[PDB]
């Protein structure tokens, strides 16, 4: 068993975005595969406008900050 300093770690950008964009696809699709989940996704983000990926990098980053805060400790260089 090794969980000592265990933080929280974040998922990807475009997973933020999946989740935001999981239920509207996966809704009128009740049984999609991980490959069209994630591709539709693919697509749809890739898609999204740089300017509109802003908030999803930008959130990731903020929570990035405090995370690697103290990680520094645990897993690192």
């Amino acid at each position: 068993f090794k969980d000592p300093n265990a933080p929280k770690r974040p998922p990807s950008a475009f997973f933020l975005f999946c989740s935001e964009y999981r239920p509207k696809i996966k809704g009128e699709h009740p049984g999609l595969s991980i490959g069209d989940v994630a591709k539709k996704l693919g697509e749809m983000w890739n898609n999204t406008a740089a300017d509109d990926k802003q908030p999803y990098e930008k959130k990731a980053a903020k929570l990035k900050e405090k995370y690697e805060k103290d990680i520094a400790a645990y897993r690192a260089k």
